């Protein structure tokens, strides 16, 4: 109940609404508050496009050079607007979304995964039926109240983060790339990390979007410990409203200093 009342305050505090998984490998012990229920998950699905995108494709495949043009390029695309004339490989492509939230990169995997609806398949492959995917960059940023296009839980979101990263769903060498991407991003720096203590490494992605929305999908590696994976979702009720960093920083001090 003395976590429960945590979060219950958070929500107060920060004038939103708030969702947490949690789930400690070593132990099993999971820490929920408000699991099941839907938020847009705006930039976090790039980690999982980008996982499933090394799933189904050949190390040949996952280096050749995909070309794009100017008019794929949408708002927040720092890292494809400098490679109209190299183009970029899905590997590169990968890192730039999951690194630096680049949303052409956003959209190229999700259109290599056969758009939103087969982004989606991949998803149900690794037993996530509850993720909905339907719109590209910038429109699935919306997060209007009652809509579930582009939606997820806090449940949901760690446990295919879990699935890609910690178990054995993909080779070594595609996971190592696919967790160095999620380390050492200043994306990351004042969220789930912000909330860790100094030496808990932490590997995450990001996530903004409209009404408010706050999230972050993160593993953490505590030293002489199993690793922790933690999903923390957030919005607020008004569509200018302005988030803090703070509140999810906050809720991940509470995951990890009870999962501890
Ligand atoms: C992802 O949510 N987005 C991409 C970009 N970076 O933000 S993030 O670091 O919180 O991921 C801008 C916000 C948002 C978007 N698509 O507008």
């Amino acid at each position: 109940c003395i976590t429960n009342k945590k979060f219950v305050q958070l929500e107060k505090k920060f004038d939103a609404r708030l969702g947490v998984y949690a789930i400690d490998i070593g132990s099993n012990k999971t820490i929920a508050y408000r699991p099941n229920e839907r938020f847009a998950y705006a930039s976090t699905y790039k980690v999982l496009a980008a996982a499933a995108v090394l799933k189904k494709n050949s190390i040949e495949k996952l280096n050749e050079v995909i070309h794009y043009s100017k008019d794929d390029l949408v708002t927040y695309s720092p890292i494809t607007e400098k490679h109209l004339d190299t183009g970029m490989s899905l590997k590169e492509i990968s890192e730039a979304a999951i690194r630096y939230s680049d949303n052409t990169a956003g959209n190229i995997l999700l259109q290599q995964l056969g758009g939103p609806k087969g982004f989606e398949k991949s998803l149900k492959q690794i037993g996530d039926h509850v993720t909905k995917a339907k719109r590209f960059e910038t429109d699935l940023n919306s997060a209007i109240p009652g809509d579930i296009r582009d939606t997820s839980t806090a449940k949901a979101l760690a446990t295919d983060l879990k699935a890609f990263t910690l178990d054995n769903t993909l080779t070594t060498d595609k996971r190592m790339i696919l967790t160095d991407w999620m380390r050492g991003n200043a994306t990351g720096d004042e969220l789930i990390r912000a909330g860790a203590p100094i030496g808990w490494e932490v590997g995450d992605k990001s996530g903004a979007g409209s009404y408010g929305t706050r999230n972050d999908i993160a593993i953490v590696w505590p030293p002489n410990r199993a690793p922790i994976v933690v999903a923390i979702l957030s919005n607020r009720f008004t569509k200018d409203a302005n988030y803090d960093n703070a509140l999810i920083a906050e809720a991940a001090k509470v995951v990890l200093n009870d999962l501890k």
